[PDB]
């Protein structure tokens, strides 16, 4: 099978166990972790690299015959770079294998991702991913993207970013490239507070991984049914998040006479406004553990300093009395907390390479799903409203981005003023 040959071909995986980063394809590579580099903060096999000095340095158990390359390879792993490091004009390098002439290294620079291989004559080759799109929401300022490198010595190199062909350039025009002996992760640059980044399954590869074999490790390590945050973290119970829909980027969800509408942003520059929603767990799962596609949830909102649980409307939003088909229901808030059908949803993820994001569920009564659109949600006012509603029959709904949810946590790698 192809996941086998590809697993089998890993001759440097830097993962977790007991406690400490290590090197577990077998190799026996020697793995030094800095004594203040946090490791496993948000994934299982991720390090943040935030203090002056952190480092990672990884010393290769390898051939000692060729002193040149020899074979293929690729490099994969998931970085996640903080808005402050990204606004910066100035370039960082992240992971160096190069000694004296020849090797690879990862650079950072005015929000893009460089990768270089050098050869013993310094001669070089360059790929470059814009990753920040000048700190757009569309783009990966502070969010977790995969990146691969594949190595055809005798060919091209190739710079994918989440399973998609990005840049390519012949290798097989250099020189010699001598086989890495020490690989380093960490910044030399001087560098302030608040810039930092984090990178989690690194892996090196003995072969040029296809685009299939690579989708293979993409989807393998995207951990497909935890449901995500904004960041591409895994979203949690007792968390706060300010949710959003991905037709209204800039719209929060707020109560106005005790009816859920999205209001716009003041600001569309600063993300963390609005009213903080926590998420509760039904079944009693463990404080802050990882939610999961299936799981039943409640949604908790903090607005003006008081909790409210956030329920469906019993009644649709138009007058016909009860209704049973194309039925559309506005959301509201009680103060009585509790375990009430009308207030339980479950949470799926949408598979998509450019948003981290998620549909919500109510199977109360009627199978519902929650979407945002115009709607009149007011018994007593003829006003139109943004509003986010639990409708029936959403089966021609089910690829529209109405219907998309984004969680936005308060994350460390992106800091906004009081």
């Amino acid at each position: 099978s192809a996941m086998a040959s590809i697993n089998d071909s890993k001759i440097l995986s830097l993962q977790n166990k007991k406690n400490a980063l290590v090197d577990t394809s077998g190799y026996n590579a020697e793995v030094r972790v800095g004594d203040n580099v946090q490791l496993n903060t948000i994934y299982t096999n991720d390090f943040k690299l935030s203090s002056s000095g952190d480092k990672i340095i990884v010393n290769l158990n390898n051939n000692i015959l060729y002193s040149a390359i020899y074979e293929n390879s690729s490099v994969s792993f998931w970085i996640k770079i903080s808005k402050d490091l990204t606004n910066s004009h100035n370039e960082y390098t992240i992971i160096n294998s190069i000694e004296q002439n020849s090797g690879w290294k990862l650079c950072i620079r005015n929000g893009n991702i460089e990768w270089i291989l050098q050869d013993v004559n310094r001669k070089y080759k360059s790929l470059i991913f814009d990753y920040s799109e000048s700190l757009s929401h569309t783009g990966y300022t502070n969010k977790w993207f995969f990146v691969t490198i594949t190595n055809n010595i005798m060919g091209y190199m190739k710079l994918y970013i989440n399973g998609e062909l990005k840049q390519s350039q012949k290798i097989e025009d250099l020189d010699e490239v001598k086989l890495d002996k020490t690989i380093v992760f960490g910044i030399d640059e001087n560098i302030d507070e608040n810039q930092m980044l984090w990178i989690r399954d690194f892996n090196i590869f003995s072969k040029e991984l296809s685009n299939e074999d690579i989708n293979i490790v993409y989807e393998g390590q995207i951990l497909r049914n935890v449901i995500k945050d904004y960041w591409g973290n895994p979203l949690k119970f007792d968390t706060e998040y300010y949710i959003i829909n991905d037709n209204y980027i800039d719209r929060y969800i707020a109560p106005e006479s005790n009816v859920l509408v999205l209001v716009q942003y003041p600001d569309r520059s600063k993300l963390y406004t609005g009213n903080p929603i926590t998420i509760k767990s039904v079944s009693d799962k463990n404080p802050y553990s990882r939610i999961l596609n299936g799981d039943n949830i409640i949604l908790h909102m903090l607005y003006n300093s008081r909790k409210y649980m956030i329920i469906r409307d019993t009644d649709t939003i138009y007058a016909t009395q009860e209704c049973s088909q194309n039925c559309v229901y506005a959301l509201k808030l009680q103060s009585n907390l509790g375990n009430y059908g009308i207030g339980i949803f479950s949470i799926k993820n949408i598979v998509s390479k450019n948003k981290y994001c998620s549909q919500i569920f109510s199977s109360f009564r009627e199978n519902t799903m929650l979407l945002a659109d115009i709607y009149k949600p007011w018994r007593f006012s003829f006003k139109n409203a943004y509003t986010p509603v639990a409708v029936t029959n959403y089966e021609t709904k089910l690829l529209s981005t109405s219907s998309f949810w984004k969680f936005i946590s308060r994350d460390p790698g992106w800091v906004e003023p009081p």
